């Protein structure tokens, strides 16, 4: 079925952004792991997964409406050196990636594909709950303080 | 993650009729348990604890866009004092509560919050579902007549 | 069966304490789950409920005593910013209940109200349990320390 | 043990309530199975077994306090011609039960017999729960109409 | 359906022989529970049901016939001061019982209510069921002493 | 939650009472037991048990008052010599715990320690209960006999 | 079976430590318990319990020997003001228990009481687990401070 370019446009630009949050969660989970902290690890595993769902969801759109998924291009990871900056990396990231899911509903929205706005939707709605998720760990690091949030997160 | 400030006073605004329909529906189902009418006061009574979900969720909705949720003030219940009148009461209750979900929803519309949109959406479908339910009372004691329409709601 | 006027009066300002609890409590728990206090959260969530209940039972003996559960006013939530001020804020309301409670017993007792007496010492007797809850709480922050009080109430 | 001699009068003023209850609610009980009112035949039927239960309890708190359990003398049982009169015998009868109640729990509080007491506010929990079943199904005559109320209590 | 007048009479004369039975036996029941002789006890309280369930029966045969159960009308209790006592009680009001039935019986054949006789001739078959147990208890008494017969009642 | 001292004195006066119990009882239980009348001795190591639970509920309230339960001072143990004079002391600090236990409750209720009244109580009811036993089988012992009635006790 | 008088003298002593053990960990548990350090309580709970046995199997010993088992002195309990110090209330206890309990078993030895040695062997197998718990626990407050030690034993 002939999609909108625009929209083809805007639904690989999110899965651009799903792309990198793929690998720049699985790096950081990995990194956890090798740490020693295996309950960050396990969870930034599960981000990772989600996003891999999510792209998949797109590219499956993407080919429906006629269009061709771009996995090729690889922006930047944002990877940190400690776990204050990785949680922060994918706080940025999601920050991101919500700004340019808005945009795409906007322009699904005025074209009338309210298919593809429901599915960016329902991502927003997943990248939210990582919003949430980032943002209280952040906050727990001062509140019980970082070696205590280190603690926690080992077993 | 920073919400918009007029967002966050409409979730108010319909947390505040939810906090309203707990209580009225609350005492409703206990008067009719009360009067014998078990039937209305158990049916009653899962629509207090639906509205109670509803606010759970507008509360933790708030909370996360960073606003300050308002448990304290408390408007105006519609108490009956018999059957018929009780539920007109809750009628006239959830035709002010989906007016204001509309208005909630064209403003979130507008600055792109389309997770509370979606969480707004789904109240609203809740509240026109118990909207269906009370009118359908309402014919039923026309056509059944007042005395069996209470007598089918005793057991 | 109509009640003595002032037991109902009693009964209305116990649940007017209740109503306030509820809401106090639910707004408490969902910002310990904000938080990311999950155990805080899930046990300031059952306190709630446990006041639901509550005033469930004082709804229906107002009822049969053929009085009207108050419902419309609400008095003042006492909000904390912090968890040990939010821990605070509960014990303080539950030492304005207990109080409440045993002067309504007295009541109670003087007309003969035997069973909204027997009520109301059931209600106290969790209220009590609550208040031995929060003390605890609060003197586990003096001994464990904030920072380590809160790591142990992160998971539930 | 040697209980209080006017305690062991009230309770057997108690006992005697619930000897005439028994008997007035299985009478009421049968009266409506005759009637085809299945229903209220058998909810009339466990009011009765519930009293003969509070009965059985009088009786060995008497024979523990060492009194003489008075089965022997047997009021004046209220017997209706209907079903609104058979159900406000019932709760004529119960006012006059938890009157004299309230009086026996006053004595046993005055002379500490705190367990005497606290079988009958159990006892006095029941009877209420009584009356409000009964104020509530003579409310429901008046809602739904005689035809209709007895029309609801055909089947069990 | 419309009985025999002096049928009805008989029924309730039986009915209130049962009355007296059942307090009788629950009394007699209790105070064997308070003194320590439990399988007396129980014994005694399951001959109390017993006679709760024949006079069930009555009063629904009385209401079929159009009559009125009496079940106001309380004649005198048999209570023992001893366990052999208590035994012979019921032994002379089960005679006396008996007695009634067989009277009872002779009517209901004359008048050719043959479903009034059938439920009589059925209670009186447990009445000397009873008759029996009673008999031998107290036979037993003589055989094995009060004292071993007592310790042999102690335990359930 | 600080208690009143008095209601706290009274139980620890309580507590007192039923500390001497749980030591009389077990004695007089093993001391049966070695004499072959083990159901005597099972009843009363039940009876032992129970007022270890009850200490246990007073030593808890005590401490929730923010008093100090007096576990140090043991009073007089009544220890019998033969089966009859054994209940007959179970019996004689019975009586005195049970006055103890009103003038308890009376207190309690003057300065409305409803709580602590409703905890005495439930502790007076067991020993009403402990009281019916002793009475009961001090009445069997003449209605049988001695003989039979520790035969019957024996397996 | 008579025994020797100095073995019962020694077992009453024996028989002593463990009536104070027994109130002294019995009162640290539940005070640990309204601390909120419920895994101390619980743990602090089963010591006491433990101990219970002990005394139990020490009766039952003096008893068969024919002697007169002491359960009416009860030496001075060791009650600690905060963690640290209930620990080592304990440890001063059973250092005291176990020097006891090898006299006692010395004392056994030479007379050929060598079921009552056994026995006291066994709890002294019991009282130095204990000790090495109480060492292991004071330790562990070194190791990783109070605040963390005291935190580990919150919840159960
Ligand atoms: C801020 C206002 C309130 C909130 C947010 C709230 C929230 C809730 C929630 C989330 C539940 C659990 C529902 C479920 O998933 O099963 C619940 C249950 C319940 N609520 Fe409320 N509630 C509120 C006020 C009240 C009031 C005023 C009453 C009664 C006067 C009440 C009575 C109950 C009862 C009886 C239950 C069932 C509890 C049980 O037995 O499990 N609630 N409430
Ligand atoms: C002193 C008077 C009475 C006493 C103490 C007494 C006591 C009891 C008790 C304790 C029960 C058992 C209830 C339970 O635990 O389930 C019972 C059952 C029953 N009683 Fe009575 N009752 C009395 C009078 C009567 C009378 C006058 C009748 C009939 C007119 C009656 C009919 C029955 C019946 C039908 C049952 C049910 C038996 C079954 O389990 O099927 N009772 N009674
Ligand atoms: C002579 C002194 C005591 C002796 C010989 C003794 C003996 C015993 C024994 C044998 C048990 C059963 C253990 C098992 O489960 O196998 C027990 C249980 C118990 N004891 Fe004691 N005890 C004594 C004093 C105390 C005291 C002073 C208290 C409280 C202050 C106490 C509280 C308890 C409790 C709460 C239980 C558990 C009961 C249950 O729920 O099963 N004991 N005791
Ligand atoms: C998937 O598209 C199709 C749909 C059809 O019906 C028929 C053919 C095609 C393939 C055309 C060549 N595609 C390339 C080539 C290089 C890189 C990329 C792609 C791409 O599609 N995404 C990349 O990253
Ligand atoms: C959710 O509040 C917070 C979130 C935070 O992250 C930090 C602090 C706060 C507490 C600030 C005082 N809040 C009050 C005070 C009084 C009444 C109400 C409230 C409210 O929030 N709803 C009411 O009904
Ligand atoms: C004796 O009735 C009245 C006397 C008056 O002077 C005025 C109005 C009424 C009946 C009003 C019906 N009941 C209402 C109404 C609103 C709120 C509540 C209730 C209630 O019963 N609990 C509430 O919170
Ligand atoms: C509980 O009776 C006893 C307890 C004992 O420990 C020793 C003896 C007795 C029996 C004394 C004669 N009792 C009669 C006699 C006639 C009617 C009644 C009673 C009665 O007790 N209630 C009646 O309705
Ligand atoms: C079976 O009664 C009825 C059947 C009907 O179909 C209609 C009406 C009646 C009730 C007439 C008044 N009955 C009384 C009154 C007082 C005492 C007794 C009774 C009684 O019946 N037995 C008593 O001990
Ligand atoms: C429960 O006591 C406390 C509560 C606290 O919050 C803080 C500290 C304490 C310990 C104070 C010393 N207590 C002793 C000393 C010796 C004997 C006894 C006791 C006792 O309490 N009962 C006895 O039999
Ligand atoms: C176990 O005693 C016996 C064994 C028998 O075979 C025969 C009689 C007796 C009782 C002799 C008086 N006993 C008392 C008296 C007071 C305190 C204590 C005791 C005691 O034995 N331990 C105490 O703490
Ligand atoms: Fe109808
Ligand atoms: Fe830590």
């Amino acid at each position: 079925m002939k999609g909108d370019k625009k929209v083809i446009q805007h639904l690989n630009k999110i899965l651009g952004n799903e792309l990198i949050a793929i690998n720049q969660y699985f790096l950081h989970s990995r990194m956890w792991n090798d740490w020693g902290l295996k309950r960050l690890g396990a969870h930034e595993y599960h981000e990772s997964i989600d996003e891999m769902k999510h792209a998949d969801k797109l590219i499956e759109r993407i080919l429906f409406l006629e269009g061709l998924p771009n996995l090729q291009d690889l922006g930047k990871l944002l990877i940190g050196e400690n776990t204050q900056e990785m949680l922060q990396c994918d706080l940025n990231l999601e920050l991101k990636a919500t700004k340019d899911l808005r945009e795409a509903i906007v322009h699904c929205e005025q074209v009338h594909d309210y298919v593809s706005r429901d599915l960016l939707k329902d991502i927003l709605e997943s990248e939210e709950e990582h919003i949430d998720y980032l943002e209280t760990q952040l906050g727990l690091i001062q509140k019980v303080g970082l070696e205590n949030y280190l603690q926690s997160h080992m077993h």
